[PDB]
């Protein structure tokens, strides 16, 4: 049994994670933003010739704003604005852009439905395709794929960047996971006056439902009485009933995420090093630039690099999921002699990656060994430490030549010590050797090892001197 359990005891994080028995395979996090996408019922205000467009009553204290080109075929009785809507004629309205500045919000009756991989356009039937960002091989099953859904003859389709690598039999559960709402939203609003709210387009439940409800999810646990009621009207309103006899009700004493043992697998998502089954690991380091991940064995020479490789592709995987890592990764898999071995670990990755939704790309292992990728982002320092010793006499050099300079040092306690006696000779040698210079040498209690600061030349006191 696969499940969702969604935790929201603690009011300053929301947290929702796909269960597979026990074993943790995707995690949400929302802790405490934007109105658009929103779906309403709203009523015709007044309509201007003028501007080819009227405005709608959506409940908003300020009237929104629907062009001729947006006007619905299904709401007629090229045109004037003045023959197609009456004032007071309520209208299925789709928020298109935001409010700004003054009262100014853009909106459509050609309303879109956007899912984890497909966005459903009932409405308009001139609308849909494959992601522009799709290419030549990765698209190409798509529009294949594409054909086979079952799409009602009055409404168009668009496939996303994350049905890239989806099947059929998905995408079909997204199509209708779409048809569904449409049908919720056409019947809130079919029952009702004017107007007054149908989806919220983005609240974290309405997301976590549409990016997350596969048919395999068996049943969704809430550690809430006041969310899971509000999750109830959520499914509904988000066209699938029948999910509802599904969500039910934590009340366990031990909290939700702590009796199904994911507390400490949600821990591992922070950790650096990650076991592998075989007793092989993942080390992840992050830099500036990029993501990098290396891979060292347990404990055949050929058959265990390729296992623990094999182990690695799809333990990184999951780990690019709960991390929610984006950019560039750069993977250095254990070297591996044979051509097909090097295959066989890419195309893994590449099948360990396909759930995924995030737009994930892979590149080939490089003569380097070296397995460049990327992935889109859905959503420091403390550097061995320099021996006093080494690091002293890098600083009596380093105030040497500042000594040197025509027209011519702050340092962590020990390292004054060390110079002011270990190294009296030589920085007694400097001033002597460089005549009238002085080589002040402070300690600070404020600095460390790592740190110094050599300043190049008042009648200020030695320990006054970090403060000037
Ligand atoms: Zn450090």
């Amino acid at each position: 049994m696969k499940r969702m359990l969604i935790n929201a005891t603690q009011q300053e994080e929301l947290r929702v994670a796909l269960v597979d028995g026990q074993r943790l395979y995707d995690l949400d996090i929302e802790s405490p933003e934007q109105k658009k996408a929103n779906i309403y019922k709203g009523k015709i205000t007044r309509i201007e010739p003028s501007l080819e467009a009227a405005f709608v009553d959506y409940g908003a204290e300020r009237h929104g704003f629907l062009p001729l080109k947006e006007i619905a075929r299904e709401y007629f009785p090229r045109p004037n604005i003045k023959d197609v809507l009456r004032e007071g004629q309520e209208v299925i309205v789709q928020i298109d852009k935001e409010e700004r500045g003054n009262k100014g919000a853009a909106l459509t009756t050609f309303i879109s439905l956007a899912g984890s991989y497909l966005v459903l356009m009932p409405n308009n039937p001139r609308a849909g395709g494959i992601s522009r960002r799709i290419e030549g091989d990765d698209r190409t099953e798509l529009k294949e794929a594409l054909a086979s859904l079952e799409l009602p003859e009055g409404m168009g389709l668009i496939v996303r960047t994350a049905g890239v690598g989806k099947s059929a039999e998905a995408l079909q559960w997204d199509l209708s996971f779409r048809l569904k709402h449409w049908e919720a939203i056409k019947k809130a609003a079919e029952s009702r006056p004017a107007p007054f709210l149908i989806h919220q387009e983005s609240n974290v439940i309405v997301r976590a439902f549409r990016d997350y409800l596969r048919q395999d999810i068996g049943e969704i646990l809430i550690d809430n009485p006041k969310v899971l009621e509000l999750a109830r009207q959520h499914i509904a309103a988000l066209g699938r009933p029948d999910f509802s006899s599904k969500i039910k009700l934590y009340t366990g004493e031990i909290p939700l995420f702590s009796h199904y043992q994911i507390e400490s697998q949600i821990e591992s998502a922070f950790q650096r090093e990650v076991r592998l089954p075989s007793g092989g690991s993942i080390v992840i380091d992050s830099t500036e630039a990029l993501t990098a991940i290396d891979i060292n064995s347990a404990r055949d020479i050929e058959e265990t690099a390729f296992n623990t490789n094999l182990e690695a592709a799809d333990e990184i995987a999951r780990q690019l999921r709960l991390r929610d890592l984006g950019g560039l990764i750069v993977i250095d898999f254990i070297d591996m002699t044979p051509v097909r071995h090097q295959r066989a670990v890419e195309n893994r990755l590449r099948e360990a990656v396909r759930q995924d939704r995030a737009r994930i790309q892979i590149s080939h292992i490089s003569r380097f060994g070296l397995l460049e990728m990327s992935r889109q982002r859905l959503s420091h320092v403390c550097c061995t430490v320099r021996d006093n010793e080494s690091l002293s006499l890098s600083i009596l050099r380093l105030i040497e030549e500042e000594a040197l300079k025509e027209n011519t040092a702050i340092v962590p306690v020990p390292i004054a010590s060390y110079l002011l006696n270990e190294k009296r000779s030589a920085v007694n040698a400097i001033e002597t050797r460089q005549d009238g210079v002085r080589c002040v040498i402070v300690p600070n209690d404020q600095m460390e090892t790592p740190h110094y600061h050599v300043l190049r030349v008042t009648p200020t006191l030695s320990y006054m001197l970090p403060k000037l």
